[PDB]
């Protein structure tokens, strides 16, 4: 059906495809067999327009696949800075938490990617949220000794 193209589409960058796809009236919400949406596909493989045409379209900035991963999860452990921030932008929650209980900031500080800490920052990141290993962020940035971070987080 049209929503198994768009999520074919969304996935590989094909800008000028999801845009038809979206006018002949795709779900902008289709979902895959783990409940990934077109949003969660171009956040994870970095498709900063493709996100943009499928906000414009009403996609769900805070779906949850299965394991109740969101896009900006995607987002902020993949590296992708300007899809942080557009998500940020049109509402992601910034607090979501994963089935590991990681928010977008503890992704990002595993990753040691550190403009996007600092913007999930500025939108009201909690910085004391404990994951289900009993770990902040700031924890995170200890264990992996990366200074930098710890010094923003600390």
């Amino acid at each position: 059906d049209l929503g198994k193209k768009l999520l074919e589409a969304a996935r590989a960058g094909q800008d000028d495809e999801v845009r038809l796809l979206l006018e002949h009236g795709a779900d902008v919400n289709a979902r895959d067999y783990i409940g990934s949406t077109p949003l969660h596909l171009a956040a994870y493989y970095g498709h900063l327009e493709i996100v943009r045409l499928l906000l414009e379209h009403g996609a769900d900035v805070n779906a949850r696949d299965s394991t109740g991963t969101t896009p900006l999860h995607y987002a902020a452990r993949l590296g992708h800075l300007e899809i942080v921030r557009l998500l940020l932008e049109h509402g992601a929650d910034v607090n979501a938490r994963d089935a590991m209980g990681w928010t977008p900031l503890h992704l990002a500080a595993k990753k040691g990617h550190l403009e996007i800490v600092r913007l999930l920052l500025k939108h009201g990141a909690d910085v004391n949220a404990n994951d289900h290993f009993g770990k902040t962020a700031f924890d995170i940035s200890i264990d992996n000794g990366n200074e930098d971070l710890a010094e923003i987080l600390q």
